[PDB]
């Protein structure tokens, strides 16, 4: 607590600090979790900026931080130097352009229980790229090596991939970097085609059509279709004794109707006949008290409250809705 100047941070807390920066970009989380977080206590008991500790002794994590290409150093070491490369670059300032090599690194190694350390490998490069893009310095660096239009495009390819993990770092890339119209409807064109197919809808990929329209009415239009080719022929008569927790095709519509949220903010047009649809479901479905159909339409109700409230209004008279 009584620490009071940088010749006095020197010699022993010189060491302490560099200590605290060796166990940095280790392997193990919890020690990386423990590092970061006692490095930022022991920044704030001393009232002196992290940046401003760190910074005379970072040729000790430098050393081996950028010498060593990724494809050699085994995997775990992989995530531990991109995390520690993240937490670097989240202070102030460091590192002005010296890491777009490793910037080009790892950019072709996401463009190609093992699968579960490759996805953490793939979440943390999306969260690496979105941050070192995000902020503006080395923005100002990059512009004239016109790497932010890679960046872009390589995070629509991910958002383009199968695992719903690496579509939510995606999303949130793109939700930090927004604060390139040809670049997108170039990327929403294979989008545009996998909606075009007629019952081959996976969640994941409804999960990624919301995500897209959170950043053209006709593809509520088109969603209805596929809802109802999904809902007449056979599912509501046999879902009538089976659960619908666990029936994947109960999945693929509950998320036919929840892509309704986040319909464009103009007046619905075929609300009337979402909910006539939504009855249909319930009233062959054969359940009276409760489906979990209501909680998709709970949220689309409550975004768009006006038109909703008196359609149920001048319904009044019949029980059912």
């Amino acid at each position: 607590k009584e620490l009071t100047r940088n010749d006095v941070f020197s010699s022993v807390f010189q060491n302490l600090v560099s200590s605290l920066i060796v166990d940095l970009p280790n392997a193990n989380e919890i020690v990386r979790a423990t590092a970061q977080e006692a490095l930022r206590t022991l920044s704030e008991t001393t009232q002196v900026p992290i940046a401003t500790m760190i910074s005379p002794c970072k040729h000790i994590l430098l050393a081996p931080i950028f010498g060593k290409p990724l494809r050699a150093l085994p995997f775990q070491m992989q995530i531990g130097n991109i995390d520690a490369i993240t937490f670097c670059m989240g202070l102030e300032n460091s590192f002005l352009e010296y890491n777009e090599e490793l910037n080009r690194l790892v950019q072709e190694a996401l463009a190609l229980k093992t699968s579960e350390q490759l996805v953490r490998l793939r979440v943390v490069c999306i969260q690496l790229l979105s941050l070192a893009i995000t902020k503006p310095e080395f923005a100002a660096a990059q512009q004239r090596s016109n790497i932010r239009v890679k960046i872009l495009v390589v995070f629509f390819k991910s958002l383009c991939g199968r695992s719903i993990e690496i579509i939510r770092a995606a999303h949130g890339g793109l939700k930090a970097v927004i604060d390139p119209k040809e670049l997108l409807q170039n990327g929403l064109r294979p989008m545009l085609m996998n909606l075009s197919d007629h019952k081959k809808l996976t969640v994941a990929s409804l999960e990624a059509l919301s995500g897209l329209l959170k950043l053209k009415v006709g593809i509520g239009s088109k969603l209805l279709d596929h809802l109802l080719a999904w809902a007449q022929p056979r599912t509501l008569q046999q879902l009538g004794s089976q659960d619908l927790e666990n029936n994947s095709t109960v999945q693929i519509i509950v998320a036919i109707l929840d892509v309704f949220h986040l319909l464009p903010p103009t007046a619905h047009k075929f609300m009337n006949d979402l909910m006539n649809a939504l009855l249909y479901l319930e009233n062959n479905l054969h359940r009276c008290q409760y489906s979990p159909f209501r909680e998709p339409l709970a949220k689309f109700l409550d975004r768009f409250p006006d038109e909703s409230f008196e359609y149920f209004f001048n319904e009044f008279s019949k029980r059912e809705i």
